[PDB]
């Protein structure tokens, strides 16, 4: 049953227009990251434990920057200012992110959240994106476990669309969407401070939002219980994709608020974490109308992540 | 060299620019028309010695049934696609511009069809060549979508322009000679290098005239813009070794309103399918772009066919 559908958490249409049980994924020993050879590796930003030779996970800068963190003063055009730093995951080269256990997972994230303070001390910053790429074409360059983090002198569109939607939902209905998360998206794992959901009206077949229960503006929140159980819930839900999708490429992203939100945007705002599985690509139709085809509807998807079975 | 932002009103986002280096029988073939979906016209009209046929598509992504109905809506919709040549051995571009002109005014006949549905919002029209551009099918052809709403690249467009109509009091895309990097113009329009385009060798050709509206394309036009689209192609090819693409247009809702007349325009946007996604765009809706637009227009200037 094709239909339209909108999520004022995206802001966007996206089709829902089709089976859920046949998608599938379609798409070195060492390296400078490996514990041992820091000396290969761009300026470290800090390392956990804190300042410890047999270290967990480093939070280093990148060694090919796609922002200049040289152009703070500086600032239609304005020139390319940024942090664009990697967090290691681990010190063992080829051990991947769901194998990890959930206290390491946590203290990555952990590790996310320090270092978004420490750039929310600078004023020209105004939005880091905390985003991982696993795989090749989900653009893994580095087959080593990491992650990326971008800081921004701009609030990006999703963002202020997200904002835009959120506001505009609450203003009418009294309530901050992903606080009826549970009601408004469908029900894939809970654990005790985070949910999971197939999102109604999903951008890509298969994605997920693990959404904090309790209401929650900004990702820096973390403590080191949610850290951990999150983490579980993070390395559950990779697991069940991994399984019941063929280990396909896929990547995460961190949603979070503005650096500068306003009082008022508190109410409603609501961070969350969203996994693509990659499954398919676009067209001219996409690119060009910024609406997306899903072919798969949340209603299976559900149903499918908790058929999945982990034995 | 030194990153940099840069937004347009086109887009009304900003690009992180980041830095000629780049590079790289069927059911539509003439004689088997009952083996596809129903057929709208063909051309010549009527004529079973046809050149282009404006068909159904079989596996529409909005059904053409749900008509009747309609945060949520019903996928009522159409979807086309436009057989380009009943020739399965033929590159759109490696065709004929007249050729190419009879395409386009296909593409105006089947909007002022559409048009009569007062349920359409918009009607996007592209183009699908190559594996990783999206392409399913090798034959040369294109496609047209037709949607109930206003779509999200079409809303940012219009907000862009309009706050950018507030200020200078002009339509960016008349001043496209004064904002954008001119590489090519014919006696209509000028293929253009965007001063802030998203994607590397980004092209974008646009009617010289203030034409709020694709389906005002006339014939000699229609065939002038086929010799620009055509030589863009073709120079893509040449220089970027024959990537896949997925050329836009784009152009106006059905419900324009005259207060968005004088600061909406129409522009055709080819993609060579090149760079690639991952999390960063993926979470912030911000492209990076690893050249710059000065360098792409001198590359394509110098291009030899
Ligand atoms: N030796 C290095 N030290 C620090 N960063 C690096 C090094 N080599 C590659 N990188 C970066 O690490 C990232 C891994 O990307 P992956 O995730 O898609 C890329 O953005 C690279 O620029
Ligand atoms: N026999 C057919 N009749 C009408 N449309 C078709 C037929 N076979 C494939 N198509 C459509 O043609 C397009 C060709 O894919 P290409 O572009 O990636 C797809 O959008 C299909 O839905
Ligand atoms: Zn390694
Ligand atoms: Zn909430
Ligand atoms: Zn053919
Ligand atoms: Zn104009």
């Amino acid at each position: 049953s094709p239909e339209l559908r909108k999520d004022p958490v995206t802001n966007r249409w996206v089709i829902f227009s089709p089976r859920p049980t046949d998608f599938k994924s379609k798409s070195p020993s060492s390296c400078p990251f490996c514990i041992g050879r820091e000396q290969e590796c761009a300026p470290e930003l800090f390392r956990v434990p804190d300042h410890d030779p047999n270290w967990k996970l480093r939070v280093i800068e990148n060694l090919y920057p796609a922002l200049s963190r040289n152009l703070e003063t500086q600032s239609r055009t304005i020139v390319g200012f940024g942090f664009h730093d990697v967090v290691i995951e681990s010190p063992v080269h080829s051990i991947q992110l769901s194998d990890i256990d959930p206290v390491g997972i946590g203290d990555i994230l952990i590790a996310y959240k320090k270092r978004i303070n420490q750039i929310a001390q600078h004023d020209s910053i105004n939005y880091i994106q905390v985003f991982k790429n696993q795989g090749a074409s989900a653009g893994a360059s580095m087959s080593h476990s990491h992650s990326q983090m971008m800081a921004l002198p701009v609030v990006p569109p999703t963002v202020s669309s997200r904002l835009d939607g959120t506001k505009d939902y609450f203003e009418e209905t009294g309530k901050c969407c992903l606080c009826e998360a549970k009601s408004k998206h469908f029900v894939i794992d809970e654990s005790s401070h985070f949910v999971s959901v197939a999102p109604f009206a999903a951008t890509y077949p298969f994605e997920i939002w693990i959404i904090p229960k309790d209401h929650s503006s900004h990702f820096h929140h973390l403590d080191d219980v949610k850290a951990v159980d999150l983490g579980g819930l993070l390395k559950l839900m990779l697991q069940k994709i991994a399984k019941q999708l063929n280990d396909p490429p896929y990547n995460y992203m961190i949603h979070t608020s503005p650096l500068k939100v306003t009082e008022s945007q508190l109410p409603y705002t609501h961070w969350f974490l969203q996994i693509v599985p990659q499954l398919s690509g676009v067209g001219g139709f996409e690119i060009g109308t910024g609406c997306y085809i899903n072919p798969v509807f949340p209603e299976d998807v559900a149903k499918v992540m908790r058929e999945v079975s982990l034995t």
